[PDB]
């Protein structure tokens, strides 16, 4: 088995248990819990940060013999290499490059909001550039199943990621509906996916941590 | 010719300029400029900005014939493929992988200090974890040429522009002294870097927007 770390909670480790789950990679999890509010208690995962022989210890890591990896990214094309779900064409490779990055610069913005102690007062300038954000991911997937063709790669789960993250924001949003909803819809009809779902591992929430303002239930 | 697009400043395309001079690609620069102060209004870009044909519009991107990028990472990766440069074996992809990611952490933590209108009163803790970073940094390297191997790769480009911004932030940093330092030294040794270092367009400054509560011009 390939051991997973992290915070006990959804975050950046959502597309790494479901690319685990969909590869059929055999695995455990040490998900880190809190202590006591309010008062930030990371020592469940401080009391063993060090002590795991990680170059840049970090949360998510992942532990598969002598391989120990940190930053969730590296993590994924870990696991993608292993069953070839990285591009193989050029132009898939610079269509996965692309959008990797890209898919953390609005995870990022995202995050920044629902963790500023103003975010009421954040919240409509995000919303005012949402929409076009969206827009942008429809006009790059286009008619394609997938972001990259009609091959599923890491950045299909990473994308699922991001997406189903502010459609729980905004449920209603117009520029969800369309070709971002089918490819929704498409990742989650996927065999393994739609099974661990029913499961009772999956965690849909929350996506952040304890201090977040939106969503840390 | 290529046509890598940018301020007229050093900030994120120092390593894609150097890789590109390195690789001895033919390249072009369209250099966006920002207007008079403290307006700095930066319209020589947004002018531009929706109608280069890029999926997602952003600085810097690179343009070669059909091909358009616009991450920084994609357009190292993008350049490194044409010769080798990312990983040959597994363990190497991995070290690339790490560190491609590893050191973004790293320039942002760096960005997000100097931007900040707290900047003096932020340095301290900086400074106080900085050691620890890059005892990091030079515990993987060890007796090492290159990061990756005795291969040069683009997370080498990478890792030089990080490190060079911090010599130059706190030059005076033991942590700095040893392997560290042979390696920045080896790095502007190489036939087409310093070709470069020398000639009238190498800019080692400003690192920053002209916002920055440290170095700019
Ligand atoms: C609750 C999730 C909210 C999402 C944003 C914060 S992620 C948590 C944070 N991890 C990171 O910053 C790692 C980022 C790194 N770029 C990666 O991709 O792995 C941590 O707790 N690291 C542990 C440590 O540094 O000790
Ligand atoms: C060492 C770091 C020095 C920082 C200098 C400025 S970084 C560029 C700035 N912000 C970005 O996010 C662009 C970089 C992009 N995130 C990437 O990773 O390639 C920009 O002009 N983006 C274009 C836009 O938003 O219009």
């Amino acid at each position: 088995v390939v051991t997973l770390g992290y915070w006990d909670i959804r975050g950046l480790a959502h597309a790494i248990r479901l690319l685990l789950e969909y590869t059929e990679t055999p695995y455990q999890e040490r998900r880190y819990k809190a202590g006591p509010a309010p008062d930030f208690d990371p020592s469940d995962w401080t009391n063993e940060k060090e002590k795991l022989g990680l170059d840049f210890p970090n949360l998510p890591y992942l532990i598969d013999g002598d391989v120990k990896l940190t930053q969730s990214n590296a993590i994924l094309r870990y696991i993608a290499r292993k069953h070839n779900m990285c591009g193989e064409t050029e132009v898939e490779k610079q269509r996965v490059d692309v959008l990797e990055n890209h898919l953390m610069d609005l995870r990022m913005a995202f995050a920044r909001l629902c963790y500023s102690p103003d975010f009421e007062k954040l919240k409509p300038a995000y919303l005012e550039q949402l929409p076009g954000k969206l827009r942008q991911l429809s006009r790059f997937l286009g008619s394609r199943s997938w972001f990259v063709g009609d091959k599923l790669t890491f950045v299909d789960f990473l994308a699922y990621d991001v997406l189903d993250q502010q459609r729980m924001f905004v449920p209603d949003c117009p520029e969800l509906q369309g070709n971002l909803s089918q490819f929704l819809q498409r990742f989650e009809a996927l065999e393994k996916i739609s099974a661990y779902m029913r499961s009772g591992r999956f965690m849909k929430a929350p996506i952040f941590w304890y201090t977040a303002l939106w969503n840390n239930k």
